[PDB]
């Protein structure tokens, strides 16, 4: 089956974990399970279109998936969490830092985010071996897949998921809130500079930024998610909880 969202209720601090392009929670899901362990509640909404047929990306826009972000961050609220951090992997943490701009959080995790919209390369090729993988997940025949990637039409959506990505790159000036800057150094899926750029360019009066030489670009899965969360911990027992 596929990924759907979860809610990891514990103690009164929350984390909202914001999963990436063409990702779901399960890039998330042992980061939740692991705050779990240390007594911070967590939920990882999931963008429309996600965890579904890939046609479904191409009829949603980058700005539907931003306010499902903050449709989290609202939800937590509901459900009685006022304090938030909220985490962001990939685009998720691009829309981290944009919805410091648009609700009160305690803090702010950015792991391996663009700076910038470049798709050309490699989030291209990602996209279409998404799709392509779906499809054989789907149980397709090679030749239904063949086919139905010659009409799988990535453009309008990589333009948008593009114009976003500008715009928080113009917008990281006026983040305040503090910050832990997270990259794998050997990413294969952005520039890696682009965590030197938030670092520098935010204007938190309390930032970290923490390299890691042995992941790849999905660093919450990869083979060093135990350091990366021992690091993100660290963050939030720094923050200015009220309990
Ligand atoms: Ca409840
Ligand atoms: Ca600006
Ligand atoms: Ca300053
Ligand atoms: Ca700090």
């Amino acid at each position: 089956k596929l990924p759907k969202p979860f809610f990891f209720e514990e103690g009164k601090r929350a984390v909202l974990l914001l999963h990436g392009f063409t990702g779901n929670s399960s890039d998330v899901r042992q980061l939740g399970r692991f705050l779990q362990k240390k007594g911070y509640t967590s939920y990882a909404p999931q963008y429309e279109g996600h965890a579904a047929p890939p046609d479904e990306i191409l009829k949603s826009s980058p700005f539907v998936w931003f306010k499902d972000a903050l449709d989290g961050y609202d939800y937590l609220v509901e459900q009685g969490y006022d304090e938030i951090v909220v985490a962001g992997l990939s685009l998720g943490g691009d829309f981290a830092l944009k919805l410091s701009l648009n609700r009160d959080v305690k803090g702010i995790v950015t792991m391996c985010a663009p700076m910038g919209g470049k798709t050309e390369g490699a989030i291209y090729e990602g996209f279409l071996e998404y799709a392509r993988n779906f499809k054989k997940y789907e149980g397709k025949d090679q030749e239904t897949i063949d086919n139905e990637m010659d009409h799988f039409k990535p453009t309008e959506t990589l333009k948008e998921l593009s114009e976003a990505l500008d715009t928080i790159k113009e917008q990281v000036d006026e983040v305040l809130d503090p910050i832990l800057v997270i990259q794998a150094e050997n990413d294969n899926m952005i520039d890696p500079q682009s965590a030197n750029y938030i670092y520098d360019h935010v204007d938190s009066d309390d930032k970290n930024i923490k390299w890691y030489s042995e992941s790849g670009h999905v660093i919450t899965i990869d083979k060093e998610k135990e350091q990366v969360f021992e690091d993100i911990y660290q963050f939030l027992e720094s923050l200015d909880w009220s309990e």
